[PDB]
C-alpha cells in the first residue's frame, strides 16, 4: 500500500495497473477489468489517449465509487498526451478532451507519451502515400510549458514525461524559466532492459522512473520480433520464484519495487490481476537483486521501423 512522494509535494502509488489492450479485444472488456484491479487494491490506473478506453475506465472508477468501493481522492489516474497534439496551442484542448470522455475533473497525472512529435491532426497514426508515419519538428520545451499551464490550472495534479532519454530531460531541466520538474519518466523496464543509467540519474533529480513492459509487454505481432526472448520463461526468474513459491511476473514486479522503481502491470484476467498485489507480501534477497541486475541485455521489445529515423527517437 505504499506511496512515493513527487517532487511537487503529491502521492503516486508504486504499483500500477496498466490498461492498454490491443484494438481486437472489444472495449467492454476494459471497462470489466478495470473494476477488477479495483477490488483487487489497485488505486493507481494508467490509460492515454492512444489507448481508446479512457471511457470505459473512466465508467470503471465512478462505479466503483458509486458503490462506495473507494472515493476519488483514493484514486491515483493517469493520462498521456498522444503526440499528434504536442504543438503548444493543442495540449490543454487534448486534456480537456480525455477529462471529458472519462468524465472526470482532473488528472492525477498527465504525461508527454513520447518525444517523437508527429504531424498534428485527427489521426493517431498519420501516413503518407507510401505508408511512413510522418514526423512533425516541435520545440518540445513549449510543450512543457503548456504542460505546466495544466498543472497551474488543476486539470492535472502532477506533470510528467515518459519515453524520454538522459538528453531529453536535461533539456526540461535546463529550461530558462523552468516552473516545475517532470515528477517522473515513463520508459520501458525490466531486467532484460533495467535502465540503470537513466534510474541513477532520474535519482539524481528526484524524478520517479516508472516501468512499463515490466512483465515483457504483449508481445503484440505487430511490434515485436516473435523471435525475441519471453521475460518470464527465463530461467533465473523460474528458479527465483520456486525459491520463494511465488511467479516469474511476480519476482518481476519486487525487482522493480525494491530498487525504487514504480512499476505498472497490464493483465486483463482476474485471476493474474489479483496475483499482482500479492507483491507486497514478500522480499528478495540482496543477492537476488544482483542475480536479476546481470539479466540485462539492452532488449526492447517494441521494434521502431518507421521511427528509428526520427531526429527524438530516443534508443539513438
Ligand atoms: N508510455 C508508453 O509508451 C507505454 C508503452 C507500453 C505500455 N505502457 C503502459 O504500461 C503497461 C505496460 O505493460 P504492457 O502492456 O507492455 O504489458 P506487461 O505489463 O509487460 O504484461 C505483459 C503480459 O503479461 C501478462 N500478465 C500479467 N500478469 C501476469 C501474471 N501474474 N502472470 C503471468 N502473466 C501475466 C499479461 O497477460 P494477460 O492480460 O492475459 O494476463 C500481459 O499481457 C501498459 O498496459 C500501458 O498502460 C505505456
Ligand atoms: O501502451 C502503450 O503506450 C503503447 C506504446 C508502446 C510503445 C511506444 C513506443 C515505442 C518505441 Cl520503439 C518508442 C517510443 Cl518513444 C514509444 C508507444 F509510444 C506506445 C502500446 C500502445
Amino acid at each position: 500500500h505504499q506511496c512515493v512522494k513527487l517532487n511537487d509535494g503529491h502521492f503516486m502509488p508504486v504499483l500500477g495497473f496498466g490498461t492498454y489492450a490491443p484494438p481486437e479485444v472489444p472495449r467492454s472488456k476494459a471497462l470489466e477489468v478495470t473494476k477488477l484491479a479495483i477490488e483487487a487494491g489497485f488505486r493507481h490506473i494508467d490509460s492515454a489517449h492512444l489507448y481508446n478506453n479512457e471511457e470505459q475506465v473512466g465508467l470503471a472508477i465512478r462505479s466503483k465509487i458509486a458503490d462506495g468501493s473507494v472515493k476519488r481522492e483514493d484514486i491515483f489516474y493517469t493520462s498521456k498526451l498522444w503526440s499528434t497534439f504536442h504543438r503548444p496551442e493543442l495540449v490543454r484542448p487534448a486534456l480537456e478532451n480525455s477529462l471529458k470522455k472519462a468524465q472526470l475533473d482532473y488528472v492525477d497525472l498527465y504525461l508527454i507519451h513520447s518525444p517523437m512529435s508527429l504531424k498534428p491532426g485527427e489521426e493517431l497514426s498519420p501516413t503518407d502515400e507510401n505508408g511512413k508515419v510522418i514526423f512533425d519538428i516541435v520545440d518540445l520545451c513549449t510543450t512543457w510549458e503548456a504542460m505546466e499551464k495544466c498543472k497551474d490550472a488543476g486539470l492535472a495534479k502532477s506533470i510528467g514525461v515518459s519515453n524520454f532519454n538522459r538528453r531529453q530531460l536535461e533539456m526540461i531541466l535546463n529550461k530558462p524559466g523552468l516552473k516545475y520538474k517532470p515528477v517522473c519518466n515513463q520508459v520501458e523496464c525490466h531486467p532484460y532492459f533495467n535502465r540503470s543509467k537513466l534510474l541513477d540519474f532520474c535519482k539524481s533529480k528526484d524524478i520517479v522512473l516508472v516501468a512499463y513492459s515490466a512483465l515483457g509487454s504483449q508481445r503484440d505481432k505487430r511490434w515485436v520480433d516473435p523471435n525475441s526472448p519471453v521475460l518470464l520463461e527465463d530461467p533465473v526468474l523460474c528458479a527465483l520464484a520456486k525459491k520463494h513459491k511465488r511467479t516469474p511476473a511476480l519476482i518481476a514486479l519486487r525487482y522493480q519495487l525494491q530498487r525504487g522503481v514504480v512499476v505498472l502491470a497490464k493483465s486483463y484476467n482476474e485471476q493474474r490481476i489479483r496475483q499482482n498485489v500479492q507483491v507486497f507480501e514478500f522480499q528478495l534477497t540482496a543477492e537476488d537483486m544482483k542475480a536479476i541486475d546481470g539479466l540485462d541485455r539492452n532488449l526492447h521489445y517494441f521494434n521502431s521501423d518507421s521511427f528509428a529515423s526520427h531526429p527524438n527517437y530516443p534508443y539513438s
